[PDB]
């Protein structure tokens, strides 16, 4: 209800205050501006009330925003600007039009009279409240046409301002050496000769007066886990050193901390000393033998052009006859690629696919257990029909409606909290050769996960665990009526989800716990010897992987209910003023970036929210229809195509500038360097990179 | 029923014989080698019981038919053989399978006592004579998916065959001058520079190394007319003269022959030969003019470079920073280009696509008319309920019958017998600048017509009007029960549609009478002056717009009726059978062939054929739930899943051969053309093609 609600955004306020007043005061700390203020060590310009940092965040353009951060965290700032465009002229008709008419209404009360379990006034201002009739049924579907409209005409615009802010960023960007080179991946096995005389000849033969050098990927990860095992087991030991200088009284340090009850043969600084030892002598032999072993070449390569220009031409261009042969794509960074997926032989890559679908969905399914269980929840305040567990409901009327709440939304955070490890997890498992690759997959799935779980199986759960009296002694034609009219509930809860995560969850993103306890940790108990901890700046990336999802979820549930139900709008609209300010002040402050996309993931954003789009017209269209209107579905059946439509033409029009490259910009990007630098040996600043940096 | 298809395949098989004599006699005529014997001429290679045209037809094998005809006419036959290697086996299954099974019934009858209007036993072979039942539907749905299993299978095996024939074919060519050469067309306006000098500065510059010379497209369009208009004024002429000669008493030639009574001002040789001069006077005033003019160069171009493997490069890249600008193509053969829509710019493309969709309804619509007409045709046979017009019924009880069968096949005939020549000026007014593409283009709009006003136009319409007793006094609870049922008499009907349309149609090619009536008028009242009618010879092509989509809607018939109603596919087999011998015959003989695109269009015969197996499967799912199944629904929703994931595949895995050139190819053609003529002068021999023929 209203007073749910109320409370909820009450306490969560008071929340987002006492975050920002903690993060105002660990800020002034001059022992933590290591944290605080990451890309400005790792840029290299520094050493060593309270909502003014609001306004200041605010100062620097875009212009120096982008040369100062990058590409891909000024497009995700648009992306939370785009929210607030498509979203506050929607909210401000929305409301205007459809509030005075969902609240002139009587009849309900009469329909609500016989068994309904409905709130008393949230829905009032929702499509349930009316029944059918002409003149306000035809207001909500003009209403549709126009939000997906101006929808549209927003997405349209954005898309052709990125696709402007990418190539002008691209042409005049500095000489990564990502440019030059393809990656070469699925050399074809010959028995007379090795991948590296294979991919000369090929690519000095069939692609000639343009081929430089190039880097034939090794199997080295036997190798990559015993540094990371012995950089390990060093932590440990000179954890372990600390310790014992600390206090050197005893050198008890016992290894029974694990599971088993194992953890005898007290094992002080000597097992350790021989233990780092043993993984060395270990670590030379296994470079050793991967550099002196013809079975570690996996049949790929990093082949590095003299042009931009034929670099773009081998990389969008089919190489040969075989489709699935000599596959060409564009290299990713040195600083980029995945190494641990590149041993990964190009049919594995296909069977892997199948399998981790197979878990997604199983995923999808063991992650409907909690999400009913979550709206068995404070949600269930309906339930009281049974009444067989009435002592915590009616322990208090107050902390009834906090419980109704505050509950439902901190259990679904913390359920879904680790959902986004799983699916890097499962992301790369398949096999993507690159971080940014990884990334845009792992924020599809989530996409995918949070739709289907989130939005519908929250919505069935909470019409089945609150409608459940209204159709439990009923026939099998009332079932539709009662999913026609169960949505606002869901629009309810939706508005304490959106609050406590949205909001609380940014503030608490600012705060910065995670990061600033690692920090302190690695920083005590950890080497403190000399300057050489500015490793322990490991503020991540954006972190487009967590965070584009939630906001694609956003958009669904704003444009789902900005017709059904215009309250959810208003809370979307703060979460996205609030979003826009704490994340440009983190891409300033904080927050190193891993690789640079130059903003390749916006085809995927605009086709979510197409999607999104599509997927609340059919809603609409189904809610109106199954309400018993006459008129209503020949309208609604024209948007998801006009809309599908307009996606096509965006598609064809604009997506070329970030799925290839043309051939113009190449040249003279090639012609202004050749003209400015024309003593540069490409050959000797490009051989070493792509070498897989265990090698060093 | 029985007996209409038994008289039907009477009189057809009696047609065919009749023809196939006619034919005979009419090839052993000597004064008509001319024209069954075209591709021989044309080729250069001859100069001047009855069914043993057929064995010998066969024994040309394909390697030598590919350097015969061409690649395209080989790929034609190679449609009419899938047919038979999908069909024949399917066919065997499922009668064998389905004949035992819905031959066993009794129930129907008392069904069919209340008022069914249904046939007697030629519905007995078909799916709704059995009510629901276990062990039969659960058959009915395993022969749907062994037959959706057997047709991916051999289309997959088919188009992986098709994509070795197109590679090997294109590897071994000729030196067609389209191999170098790109079609350049939305150059921008400059105002300082024209169209030539632009084309020139960018295809230099961002292009170098390998640009040799280019075309730019003129808009001679007026002189084109002027040039046509003066042939058939000299033929005319030519015509006249000859009858002078013929006939040397009067020279009465009033033009009194055409519409609104006019043709006063008796129109003598005197008349030509004045109308003549004028013509060719203004012709070449035109021609100086269009020469002498800066207007009439479009924004368009045909570059042309010195290594195919650099057209390769041009063509599969995108060329500039706005998509819009510069596209680049492969350019069609110089006898490929369609020029009259090379004059059409790069707006009115989009605007004129747009109009022609809107025509195309608006066609469908005006020819669904026909169609409930053609279906209220003999087909009528069970209105008789109201009997105002039993007259023509109860003349005769054979006739009848012969009515029955025979009439809805030829009305629907003639009437769509002038459509391909409709969808033909529909494609090239929205310009497509290739014979190639415009022959596909009508091809798929002749498929999506004949499919939506042939097929669903036909099976309602028949429902309509045979079963409106059955419905006119029900309630609105019996009409899925009746569309349901419906099926199977429009089964009955397309096997004389079939029969009619396929076996009579394709003897009647063979016949040749068209091209024959021609040849012998334009013989006799023309010319006839020496060895200069070479060009009376015009035997037109394979025609893949008007018997390509005949074969696609054959396709879809007997995809849709093998479980259905497993007696339509024996006439299929049969049509098939009989059309692979006699277009093979006339591959080798008659049939030149005006463009070679190297069998470029058998994506589109893949894709057809993969929409018309997802139609049978949806249209058998909504006729088994329609039929009070409870498990049918569930199964017959995996099958429109599996083959689009299938045709996925192949897309994926063989396409690429068809749609993208391969550049290690291009540079192995290079290599052996330059090992094997050095001396080779590209420029001479390149840069007078793309001239627009009538500047000569």
């Amino acid at each position: 209800t209203l007073q749910d609600i109320g409370v909820s955004a009450g306490i969560n306020i008071l929340s987002a205050f006492v975050f920002f007043i903690i993060f105002a005061v660990l800020r002034l700390q001059p022992f933590n501006d290591r944290v605080y203020f990451s890309k400005w060590y790792l840029k290299g310009l520094r050493s060593s009330k309270f909502l003014n940092w609001m306004p200041e965040a605010l100062k620097m353009p875009e212009p120096e925003l982008i040369d100062h951060a990058g590409l891909d965290s000024v497009v995700y700032l648009r992306i939370y600007w785009l929210g607030l465009k498509i979203f506050t002229p929607i909210a401000v008709l929305a409301w205007a039009v459809l509030v005075p008419v969902n609240w002139t209404n009587n009849t309900l009360e009469m329909a609500k009279q016989l068994r309904n379990v409905t709130s008393s006034d949230i829905d009032k201002l929702s499509v349930s409240n009316i029944p059918e009739y002409s003149m306000r049924f035809w207001t909500h579907i003009v209403m549709a046409y126009a939000f997906t409209i101006w929808t549209c005409y927003v997405l349209m615009k954005e898309y052709e301002t990125i696709a402007n802010m990418r190539l002008q960023f691209v042409a005049s960007e500095a000489r990564r050496p990502d440019q030059f080179t393809v990656l070469v991946r699925n050399v074809p096995p010959d028995a007379d000769e090795s991948v590296s005389e294979l991919v000369e000849h090929f690519f000095l033969v069939n692609h000639p007066d343009h081929y430089l050098t190039h880097q034939v990927v090794c199997n080295a990860n036997k190798l990559a886990d015993l540094v990371k095992k012995k950089k390990k087991l060093q932590n440990w030991l000179d954890y372990y050193q600390l310790k014992y200088a600390r206090n050197n009284s005893q050198r008890i340090m016992v290894k029974l901390g694990f599971l088993g009850l194992w953890g005898q043969k007290v094992d002080a600084i000597e097992h350790y000393i021989a233990e780092i030892d043993k993984i060395s002598k270990e670590i030379s032999k296994e470079r050793e033998e991967v550099v002196n072993d013809p079975k570690a070449i996996m049949p790929a390569a990093f082949v590095s052009f003299k042009t931009r220009w034929a670099a773009a031409v081998c990389a969008q261009t089919q190489q040969t006859r075989n489709p699935t042969q000599w596959l060409t794509e564009w290299a990713p960074e040195p600083r980029d690629v995945f190494w641990s997926n590149l041993a990964i032989p190009y049919v594995s890559l296909t069977v892997r696919r199948l399998i981790m679908h197979v878990a997604f969905f199983f995923l999808t399914f063991f992650f409907i257990v909690p999400i009913a269980f979550v709206q068995s929840l404070a949600t269930i305040e309906g339930i009281v029909k049974a009444a067989p567990f009435l002592k915590f409901i009616v322990d208090d009327k107050f902390m009834k409606s906090v419980i109704q709440g505050f509950l439902p939304g901190i259990a679904l955070k913390l359920f879904l909290a680790f959902l986004p490890s799983i699916l890097m997890i499962m992301s790369k498992f398949e096999g993507f050769t690159s971080i940014s690759s990884l990334e845009r997959r792992a924020a599809f799935r989530y996409y995918i996960f949070n739709l289907v779980n989130v939005f519908l199986a929250s919505v069935i759960a909470g019409a089945a665990f609150e409608q459940l009296n209204s159709f439990l002694n009923q026939s099998a034609n009332q079932i539709p009526k009662t999913i026609g009219v169960a949505i606002p509930m869901k629009a309810t809860f939706f508005i304490t989800y959106i609050m406590v995560d949205g909001w609380a969850g940014v503030a608490g993103e600012i705060l910065m716990l995670k990061p600033l306890i690692m920090f302190h940790l690695k920083n005590a108990f950890l080497v403190k010897t000399d300057k050489d901890r500015e490793e322990a700046m490991d503020p991540g990336s954006i972190g487009f992987n967590t965070g584009e999802p939630r906001i694609q979820l956003y958009f669904l549930l704003g444009l789902v209910y900005a017709p059904v139900t215009p309250m959810l709008l208003p809370f979307i609209l703060v979460f996205f003023a609030l979003a826009y300010i704490v994340y440009r002040h983190q891409i300033i402050n904080v927050y190193n970036q891993e690789y640079e996309s130059a903003a390749a993931f916006w085809p995927d954003v605009h086709g979510r929210v197409i999607a999104a789009l599509v997927i609340s017209q059919l809603l609409l269209m189904g809610l109106l229809g199954t309400k018993h209107a006459a008129l209503a579905a020949p309208f609604l059946i024209a948007l998801p195509v006009l809309t599908i439509g307009f996606h096509h033409f965006c598609k064809g029009r604009y997506e070329p500038a970030f799925i290839r490259y043309p051939l113009q910009e190449a040249m003279m990007k090639d012609t202004l360097e050749t003209a400015r630098e024309p003593n540069l040996n490409l050959k000797g600043y490009l051989q070493n990179a792509y070498v897989h940096p265990v090698f060093k």
